[PDB]
């Protein structure tokens, strides 16, 4: 029926879906059925969606979180939302996710397009949030839960890892989409800690820069030698914990340990 009910919207307004702002649709029941379990929706939440389109899933959210925030790029899809659907609990914003401020919320339930698939992430990683079940394509999805070591362990896995726990909750695929994408999308539970390693942000951006730099090397090229003198920085290269190790090879842990030693030698603080 959700099949059917999609193609009974695209005669009636006309869209070309631009894989430009990434417009696939979805078309399967149990992919929605599977966020709105895991994130466990109750009605005293605040829900973030982002990239509703059409808006089914927007639907299953409004008939249960106490408000769902809601943001939107094309006009066009959003007069859609208000005329289809009639809620009381959606307050859908115009523009881009990554620019407009933010409303308040607990847990985020949302497809997230490609394109701003990383800005999106790391700006949440920076806000205090219960819970969040996200859409990824698959690349990305298998980015956040990389391992330390692993082939594509990132910035990203490491400051999503940091505040939380991190898993893939099922793999999706492109047929269960309208118009068909190239690649699989994957369904990402963030479970935050309650005890998040909290890390120097340029530390960590300046140790991501070549990531497969040894620890001693990247911060010889990316340590910015503003107080420490020339001879120091030599010895204070040889102690720093974990100098064994390749950047993309450290735990957020590993990482804390780098971040006090550096902090108690006065490099930063
Ligand atoms: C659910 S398929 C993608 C949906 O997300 C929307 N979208 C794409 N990019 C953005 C963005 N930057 N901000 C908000 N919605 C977006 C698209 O217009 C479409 O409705
Ligand atoms: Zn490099």
């Amino acid at each position: 029926k959700m099949r059917d009910r999609l193609f009974f919207l695209l005669s009636k307004y006309g869209i070309r879906p631009r894989d430009s702002i990434g417009q696939h649709f979805l078309i399967i029941e149990d992919v929605i059925e599977k966020a709105i379990e895991t994130a466990n929706v109750n009605e005293n939440d605040v829900i973030l969606e982002v990239g509703p389109g059409l808006g089914f899933l927007t639907d299953e959210l409004a008939k249960r979180a106490k408000k769902v925030y809601t943001i939107e790029i094309d006009q066009k899809i959003i007069e859609i939302l208000k005329k289809e659907y009639s809620w009381n609990n959606v307050k859908i914003i115009q523009g881009d996710a990554v620019r407009v401020e933010w409303p308040k919320f607990n847990k985020v339930v949302s497809n997230i397009p490609a394109k701003i698939s990383s800005p999106f992430t790391f700006k949440l990683l920076k806000t205090d949030f219960e819970r969040a079940v996200v859409m990824y394509q698959l690349e990305f999805a298998l980015r956040m839960v990389a391992k330390p070591g692993s082939r594509n362990y990132s910035r990203l896995s490491l400051m999503a890892q940091a505040l939380g726990n991190v898993e893939i909750v099922m793999k999706i695929g492109k047929g269960a989409f309208y118009p068909r994408p190239k690649v699989d999308s994957a369904l990402v539970l963030i479970e935050p800690r309650k005890d998040k390693i909290v890390l120097n942000e340029n530390l960590v951006k300046a140790l991501f820069q070549h990531r497969r730099k040894t620890v001693p090397r990247a911060l010889k090229d990316s340590i910015h030698m503003l107080g420490v003198s020339k001879d120091e920085i030599r010895g204070i290269i040889n102690n720093v914990p974990h100098s064994n190790k390749r950047v993309f090879q450290l735990y957020p842990e590993e990482v804390k340990d780098i971040e006090e030693y550096l902090k108690k030698h006065g490099i930063i603080s």
